[PDB]
């Protein structure tokens, strides 16, 4: 099964003291604070791809902690059901297998298994290892790439059965061709009826997106599909580069991205 | 079972030099000014049972406090009252060589009800049991998540049976969920009959405990009920700001709140 | 984990006065005749992870074994063999002030997985999704038996949970949520309801306290196909509580509205 | 705390036939019933007296002449200082649990947390995020049957008085908080006090002091549980005044079922 | 969201049979109806909301027969049938209409864009659609003149799918598919994009019974099996092609293997 998700004028603060002063001669004691996100409107419906864009600090991550609840509102409705399955911008290694870090406490299914591990670009490295997918690794996945965490990282939130899916900027240590081939196959394909918020800077994600959520300092600077925002604003394109850029990339994210590229043509 | 802590003018100097020093017509000297005092002036009063939040702005004396109250730093003038055996949870989550039953248990006397109702408070029966060795799997001084650590050091704490805990923010490497589950948990089910004084810089932490101290720059700012304070200062939840924020967060904190996070979402 | 149950030649009393009369009965003298005991013999044995049915005419003891084995009635006479936490659901759909799910984790610890995994055998995902506790018949119905599922036990009672709601929602709750959801679990269910005795690995039927049949559903529509809806207990509906009909009525609508 | 001595004590609730009993043989009293007739017990301070009886046997009644509702019109009764009462109504005062509790008297930490201790409310205050000073309304609304009856028992053993008495005060409880109650509040924090108790429960008469069986306003039997065995093996749920549940009100076994849910959830 | 339950369902075609089987059941003696043959016999099955059924069984063994009575065309002489709810049908025959791809795919019911997107997405054919010049408004004739025959069955589920129903009946709809484009379909339509459907499927594919939640096997117009796929391979390690209605390829037509070598063209040259 899969969600709609829904929010109406939501705005919300981390910090607990500022969020009950917003719900209060006259004073007005919130101005010591800034809200996270500010009057929040959005509907997506069942099996919908929503891509969440915008510059460092603009809330893309807040408004994917508030729908798994760490953030609360202190104002307007939030609606969905079910299960979340969260790919964070942080890749996690669990102490144990290739396999067990995919299927986490999940019964193992031979045909899904298989299918994400096809969509996630894992095969020859779940293959061409000493023993297969159970060969063990630690916490942290020091003897694997940044590129091969990222990839089993979004292989364990696919493989999980949800209603909503929420991912966090899963490509940006993977090269340019890898991030194409597998928003295609597993965001695009795999997912294809799962309901879906992207975080993403990438503009192609945005085509291809049902609806975009542009965020700024924590409001909403555009809601809509991409080609409405491309008719209102042809300049947006390079906005675009106000968002999440090379040079800015720290050495070990640089790194990541060279060695899938090497990856892809060593084969 | 439970302790009574009184603490009466007690004013501190962690250098022992400027703490010796301390203790108009005519001539006079004041040598004692050539030193900063790290708590002045403290009055306090917690009941047996009773939870005591101690809050302010890093550099304020929390954990100074507590240090004093384990005879670590010592006062130079005024009286302090509290009996029996202490537990301390640190800001610094410590991991043992040896087992994580080892790691809960260290050195104290093992007992089986005990032990399952501190994993439980403290979340740990999913990390023990997805372990192929269970509890029995060794670690060294890591292959540990930051919020694992935390979990396990609030966990051997907490099974130790004292008359009085002090509990240093323990939850700065969880996640909000986690941390609020915790709390209800560990510190006021498991522990409600237990008096305990906990570091914090939560808003609702303050607000379940019996009394509050809010400390500034080594000087008691209020001591009373949670209420009593946003009476008198309708401010105080955004002075609860200028505290402990994300904005400071080292790299390594914030990605153990993040593993946290996944942690709700992926596993059980 | 799970329990087993087991009640060997149980007799019990309500009233006090009776019951530590029984115990000084245990020419010659009888005054524990001037009381009844609620229940009487009482023999059966449900293994771990199984589903006894209990079903019996109106205050045939049905609650009160149930009270019995939760320790607010005593035994006179006999053994009750029972571990570990148990978990209740009554017939009455206690709400208390608070959140849904405040409502439904009710002093136990909030788990995600857990916590989604009820919320959807108990078919309470919509209602859920759409602030203090407003509600129908069938929701409160839905909620109470929430609570009682999502507390990890050894084992559950669940006396009649299902009244207030229509027969499909009844029939699709018994399966996505004592049978499927609840299936390693060591449940008993007071139930009048010929499919839930058939699915039960045992059935027990009681009468004015004593037991009447103890077995197999098969067995016994061998030793019983003359059907008594008075014997088994089963609903009067001409006698439900304008409440109840409406709230049965409500639940059809919700299925055929939203 | 105090004694208290009746002394050959009959009363009428009815003015009128008060003065007829204290006056050609004529009795114009006959025409009006005692409720209560030649009563005598001696109960020294910090005892437990049980009392028992049918329902209309007077219990309520004698009770009521001890706080000077009811005044006699033959004998002597002995008692001094302070009542507090807990009635077989559950009240809720206007505003929060812990004024509730309070009511009017100097509050006094250690003596309150005792109290809801005692009296199981702890889980009660602590669920709310505003604790002791959340705010009720007259009647309880919001708040379960067990919960009333916990905090209306909680009100009057907070109040210092000599005398404590207690009508029925556990009957919208399950068995075993009952059970708890009776042992952690009425045997062990007021074990100083003179208490009266109006009871049903064996358990009770076995724990006190002394018990007064009460039928239709006389004295049945004064004396100790053992003495009461001795002379009357043959329980009678009538005679003793036991409840019973199928004249119980929907919201009363509904509370009762509440507080068993209760013990078994949190 | 239906369930479907038929319980020991017998059924004729010709009607002069099924109301000779009526007027001999509730009635020296004779037997009248055994002139007759039904086309389903004894008929047991059950699925659950949102389950995929999948249908197989030799030719003739009765599995349109069986599509045919849940959409009433057939009516039972016996037992009991239990559905509710819209009935969507996708045929053997890929039927086109007059008009253009898309008033073929909506055929009437209101537009949805989002909707329509998703089914021509999850039934391939957003390369068709591109590929022409007016996109979506391309008009076609009817019957077959300017579409290829894996275009048509595309086209035909398309219609079948985007259709709100609660009940879809789907009659081995990948007939003119080649292998690797008919696995791809029932992946992305069949099992996503109708993952909270009821979907009744007749298939001659080990793949397809696997995934199915339950599966039921006729021979000649009686249950032969019904369960799992799990349960049948325990039951019967022996596998008959003639049993389970195995397509032999040689028994295809020249349009039917052009059209699977067409298909197996597009994928490779675009
Ligand atoms: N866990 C948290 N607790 C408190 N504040 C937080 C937390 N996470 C983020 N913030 C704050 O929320 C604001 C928005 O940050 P956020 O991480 O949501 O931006 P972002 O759009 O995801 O940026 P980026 O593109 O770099 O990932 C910042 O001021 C940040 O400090
Ligand atoms: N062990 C120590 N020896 C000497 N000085 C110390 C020691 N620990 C803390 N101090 C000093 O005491 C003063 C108060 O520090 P303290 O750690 O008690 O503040 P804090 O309230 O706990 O701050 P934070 O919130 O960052 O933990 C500081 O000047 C600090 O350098
Ligand atoms: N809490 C109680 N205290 C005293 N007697 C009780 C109590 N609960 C039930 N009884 C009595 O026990 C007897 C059996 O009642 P019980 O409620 O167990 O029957 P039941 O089978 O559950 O009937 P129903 O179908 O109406 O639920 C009745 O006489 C009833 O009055
Ligand atoms: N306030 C009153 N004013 C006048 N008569 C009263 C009053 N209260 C009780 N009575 C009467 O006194 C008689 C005895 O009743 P009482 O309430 O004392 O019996 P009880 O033992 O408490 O019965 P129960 O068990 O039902 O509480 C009854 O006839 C009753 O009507
Ligand atoms: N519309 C119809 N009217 C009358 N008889 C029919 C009709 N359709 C099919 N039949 C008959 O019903 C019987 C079963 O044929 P059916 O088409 O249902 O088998 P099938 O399993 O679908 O075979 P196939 O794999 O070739 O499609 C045959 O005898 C057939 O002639
Ligand atoms: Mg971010
Ligand atoms: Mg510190
Ligand atoms: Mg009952
Ligand atoms: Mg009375
Ligand atoms: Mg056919």
């Amino acid at each position: 099964s899969t969600t709609e998700v829904v929010m109406e004028n939501v705005t919300a603060f981390w910090e607990e003291g500022f969020g009950e002063l917003f719900e209060k001669s006259f004073s007005n004691f919130s101005l010591l604070g800034t809200p996270v996100l500010k009057d929040i409107n959005f509907k997506i419906e069942r099996g919908q791809l929503l891509a969440v864009a915008g510059s460092t600090g603009a809330g893309k991550t807040s408004l994917l902690m508030m729908i798994m609840g760490e953030l609360e509102p202190s104002e307007g409705k939030i609606k969905h059901s079910g299960r979340i399955s969260f790919c964070s911008q942080f890749s996690w290694i669990m102490p144990g297998t290739i396999k067990e870090n995919i299927i986490a406490g999940v019964s193992y299914d031979e045909y899904r298994y298989r299918s994400v591990i096809k969509a996630c670009q894992l095969e020859e490295d779940i293959s061409k290892f000493a023993e297969k997918d159970n060969i063990v690794l630690g916490e942290g996945g020091i003897t694997l790439s940044g590129g091969q965490r990222a990839r089993i990282s979004l292989a364990r939130a696919v493989y999980k059965d949800a209603d909503l899916y929420l991912l966090d900027s899963p490509f940006g240590y993977l090269d340019v061709l890898t991030e194409k081939e597998i928003f295609e196959s597993c965001v695009c394909k795999l997912m294809a009826n799962k309901t879906r918020i992207l975080v993403t800077s990438k503009m192609e994600h945005l085509k291809k997106a049902d609806k975009i959520l542009i965020l700024h300092e924590g409001s909403s600077y555009f809601y809509g599909t991409f080609s409405e925002l491309q008719n209102l604003q042809p300049d947006f394109s390079s906005k675009l580069m106000g968002c999440d850029s090379f040079d800015q990339f720290s050495a070990e994210r640089r790194n990541s991205i060279l060695t899938e590229t090497l990856r892809r043509f060593s084969l």
